[PDB]
């Protein structure tokens, strides 16, 4: 539908769902303070210490709540207006571009969301 280019590969525009947040730290999985610490350039909402405080906090459960919250952090801020191309450019620094397309569920035969 609403698809932009990004590193020479098509992915949609728009809000990132609880599958997003979900499947992100558990794709990321060791990345997940190289996205953190990426977006904090890419989105001055995120460019505060959150993820001192996101690591510590979300330190109970691992990795997997630490990035979980982590993408809503930012969805929190604005929600309607925070679209993934900001998410997608904190990828673009540790070079995740198979990630980026990924994340949005884009490794099937089809496809995910519309």
């Amino acid at each position: 539908a609403q698809t932009f280019l990004f590193q020479g590969q098509p992915v949609v525009n728009r809000p990132l769902s609880l599958k997003d947040q979900q499947t992100f730290a558990r794709s990321v999985g060791l990345k997940w303070r190289k996205v953190g610490r990426s977006l904090q350039r890419g989105c001055r909402a995120l460019r505060d210490p959150a993820l001192d405080s996101l690591a510590y906090e979300y330190e109970r459960e691992g990795l997997y709540e630490q990035a979980f919250q982590l993408l809503r952090r930012f969805v929190q801020a604005e929600g309607r207006r925070a679209t993934l191309q900001r998410l997608v450019e904190a990828l673009e620094e540790n070079e995740l571009t198979s990630l980026a397309e990924d994340l949005l569920g884009l490794t099937d035969p089809n496809g995910g969301l519309a």
